[PDB]
């Protein structure tokens, strides 16, 4: 058998920006209870119980390329 | 048997803006309440349980590209 | 068998900005009550239970590459 | 059994900014209650039991290029 | 068996800015309460138990690479 | 010209109560955006100009008296 | 002219109480922005301008008893 | 003229209270912004501007009397 | 003219209590932001600008009594 | 012209209290700025700017009685 995996890539992901300009988060807090009794968690997991969080996320550019490749014989 | 893989690209994923200005984010907080007794989870999980949050995401361009490569003999 | 893997990549990821300027986060505090009784995990488990958190994140360009390649034999 | 891996990668991650400018992250501070009996955790575990945490990040360019290679035979 | 590892890589991650400028990260503090019988961990374990962090960072470029190349044969 | 004023009062205003219990105020906190340019006032004048409070009153009886007399002659 | 005043006055305001019990205020901070330019004000005058209070207000008995008396000849 | 003014008070005001009991107060601090120019104010004037207040207040009886007599020929 | 003035005042302000109790003031701190250009004030005159305050008053009993007593002739 | 002025008071303001008990005041810290330029002020004048304070106030009774006589002819 014979494999032969080339996969070419010449490409851009891009951005231009004059000026991003004036960003104004502003949150009134507000109130988060939970309650349970028994959190039993295992194998890739991810989590979040409770919470009030605030992200002000203003990258000059935030472009992104993910890319995967799988050959399995 | 004889596989030939070469899927070429050439190509952009692109922007370009002048400015992005004035943002403003300014939510009242509310209140959020969650009661459960027995939380059991596993094997790629992802949660969240009780949340209040505010996320303001301005990037000057967020052009994504995502691609995934295959190959199963 | 022969398996040749040569997946040649030409590429950017870029941004240009003039500016990013004036940016305000101000949030209010608020209460976050988280109440449980007994937590058992394992296995690549990322968690958070009871947070109030503020992230202010303003790279000057956050252009972000992945990439990942599997070859089984 | 022959393999030949020669993924070859020319490429750039880039940015270019004239100022970040006036950055203001300015919180009150809420409150975060969190109980519980007993933790009992491990093997790749990351995990946050009550918080109020602030954070400010702002890189001058927080391009990123994550890339992973795997080959089993 | 014959197996031939040579992913040449030419790349750069780079950043250029004229100034960062003004920032500001002034928090109020709040107040944090953490409250657990018995924490009992082990194997590769990460973990903050009760935080109020305030964390400014301001790299002059923060840009990173990660890779990793894995061979098993 | 005589006057005789004898308002002979004999009252009272009580009460009586076993317990007051379980009070529990819990408010989400909102926002408040007031603007103006000119405040001008003058002669007995109480206000309030943007406010957000909260105010639980218990007392263990709050019973009231209020009383005027007035002769002119 | 003759005037005789006495407005006798035999009274109470009273209260019995057991317990008062659990009282539990918990306000989230909310957000208070108050714009203006100029202030003038005189001649008994009571104001407040921009505030975020919170008052918890207990009295064991706030019994009250106000009383006013005028002769003006 | 003759003027006879004896107003003849015999009163109470009280109060009786087993125990007050448990009282919580746990505000989150929000966050207050007051922008003026010119402040100009006379003559038995009272004010507050821009306050965060948290007041807790549970006196064993906070019971009160105000009398006032005012004869004027 | 012959003016007479004897209000016999017979009485009590009281209050008994067990005990006060568990009271837990435990605020956040959050943030307060006040600008002005000129402040002038004169002529009784009290003035808070610009404050956090805390208070926590528990007295064994408050009770008050205020009386005034005017003859102008 | 004969005044005769002879206010008698018979009278108490009293508390009794068993025990005051277990108080807690632990306030975050918060953060308070304050900008003037010119403050002018005179005549009576009580003024408090830019303050952070806090205060636990627990007499074992603070029972309290104010009175004012005046007599003008």
């Amino acid at each position: 058998v014979q494999i032969v995996y080339k996969p070419v890539d010449l490409s851009k992901v891009t951005s231009k920006c004059g000026s991003l300009g004036n960003i104004h988060h502003k949150p009134g807090g507000g109130q988060v209870e939970v309650k349970s009794e028994k959190l039993d968690f295992k194998d890739r997991v991810q989590s979040k119980i409770g919470s009030l969080d605030n992200i002000t996320h203003v990258p000059g550019g935030g472009n992104k390329k993910i890319e995967t490749h799988k050959l399995t014989f």
